[PDB]
């Protein structure tokens, strides 16, 4: 019944919760992204997200509950960062554009974190970009319905070690992983299981201990039998990124979530002293 309001133009995602269509509001001709989830607590919580409006958050226009389906109607953007990263792979995204995207995402996070909203599943597939140089956070997250594996590559270590309470720091870790990936053109920690993800982190950043992360050894999934890898330098991890970028990235990848840089503090980092807003070249 609801779909009679909307012309499905094409399928754009098999999102974490459901399928997303580009669609055209049959009466207004507004073009939107429409997410169909298959099925009260959620209705109330998701309805509150209609108020979490910011230029770097994809605008949630409406939330419809009808006939054991939840539909979410969003402002439409034309592509994700994953596709831009894959397209820019031979050449690299120019540093000023990486910088601008990071700064923008940080502004978005600072906003939602100030309102005690976490994302919990940041990844290149839910960062969306336009021709005007904007990037926006989509698909806030609290197998897929198509049985596709949900990616672990940007999961913070506290999640992987079983922490029950997430803090805003989980987002900062995800974004640091994405920043590194923009710079190097390869995923930082491409785990293909929970333990493979954790051990990739450990192999690059050192196996965490009580010195760098007090309370780590008391975590639910911590095991004394984890191998003990020494830390590597960042100069090896994200060459040829400059000192300011390296320093920022190191702070976004602190193990302790209480030491990890906040979005707000990251926006003050000297890395952004010369930030600008370049226009990407998009082929739509
Ligand atoms: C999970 C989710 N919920 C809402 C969206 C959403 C919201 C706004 N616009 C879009 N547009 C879009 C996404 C990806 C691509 S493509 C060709 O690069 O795959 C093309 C256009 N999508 N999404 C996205 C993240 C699928």
């Amino acid at each position: 019944e609801f779909m009679e309001n909307f012309q499905k133009v094409e399928k754009i995602g098999e999102g974490t919760y459901g399928v997303v269509y580009k669609a055209r509001n049959k009466l207004t001709g507004e073009v939107v992204a429409l997410k169909k989830i298959r099925l009260s607590t959620a209705i109330r919580e998701i309805s509150l997200l209609k108020e979490l409006n910011h230029p770097n958050i994809v605008k949630l226009l409406d939330v419809i509950h009808t006939e054991n389906k939840l539909y979410l109607v969003f402002e439409f953007l034309h592509q994700d960062l994953k596709k831009f990263m894959d397209a820019s792979a031979l050449t690299g995204i120019p540093l000023p554009l990486i910088k601008s995207y990071l700064f923008q995402l940080l502004q978005g996070l600072a906003f939602c974190h100030s309102h005690r909203v976490l994302h919990r599943d940041l990844k290149p597939q839910n960062l969306l970009i336009n021709t005007e140089g904007a990037i926006k956070l989509a698909d806030f997250g609290l197998r897929t319905y198509t049985h596709e594996v949900v990616t672990l590559w940007y999961r913070a270590p506290e999640i992987l070690l079983g922490c029950k309470y997430y803090s805003t720091a989980v987002d900062i870790w995800s974004l640091g992983c994405i920043f590194a990936e923009m710079v190097t053109r390869r995923a930082l920690f491409p785990g293909d299981s929970e333990i493979d993800q954790l051990f990739r982190i450990f192999r690059t950043l050192g196996t965490p201990d009580e010195v760098v992360w007090p309370g780590v050894t008391s975590m639910p999934d911590y095991k004394p039998s984890f191998p003990k890898w020494a830390r590597q330098d960042f100069s090896k991890v994200v060459p040829p990124l400059d000192e300011d970028g390296r320093s920022l990235l190191s702070q976004m990848l602190h193990y302790d979530p209480n030491k990890r840089i906040s979005a707000k503090a990251a926006l003050a980092h000297p890395f952004f002293q010369d930030v600008t807003k370049p226009v990407p070249h998009l082929r739509l």
